[PDB]
């Protein structure tokens, strides 16, 4: 089963702005979340034909992951911090909802949300 198209990291029909909250999502929260040992498997859309999941795509029909984040992120896709953390909250769902209590893909996704909800908690006043 082939891999879908990514999501988009443009669109200019889509409104944004910039503000001091999805700065800090680029330069505290995703370059932080980045360098986390577990970070890599959520680097990049999941490649289902590599690692040979052809029902992938078949269940997960809203993907997402931080290599998305990072580019919306840069390309000022978003109007506020909300739509970003709740692209994030779709990658953590995600995994989730695909894969086993106990699955290390699951530790290391509860390891990166620990760390993602850390950051969230010090998020600044908008604005
Ligand atoms: C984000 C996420 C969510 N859920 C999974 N699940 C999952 C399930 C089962 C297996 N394996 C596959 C091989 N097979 C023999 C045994 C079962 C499994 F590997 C994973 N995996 C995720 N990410 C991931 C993990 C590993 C590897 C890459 N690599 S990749 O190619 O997609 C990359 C490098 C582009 C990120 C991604």
């Amino acid at each position: 089963s082939m891999n879908p198209p990514p999501p988009e990291t443009s669109n200019p029909n889509k409104p944004k702005r910039q503000t001091n909250q999805l700065q800090y999502l680029l330069r505290v929260v995703l370059k932080t979340l980045w360098k986390h040992q577990f970070a890599w498997p959520f680097q990049q859309p999941v490649d289902a034909v590599k690692l040979n999941l052809p029902d992938y795509y078949k269940i997960i029909k809203t993907p997402m992951d931080m290599g998305t984040i990072k580019k919306r992120l840069e390309n000022n896709y978003y109007w506020n911090a909300q739509e970003c953390i709740q692209d994030f909250n779709t990658m953590f769902t995600n995994c989730y909802i695909y894969n086993k209590p106990g699955d290390d893909i699951v530790l290391m996704a509860e390891a990166l949300e620990k760390l993602f909800l850390q950051k969230i908690n010090e998020l600044p006043t908008e604005e």
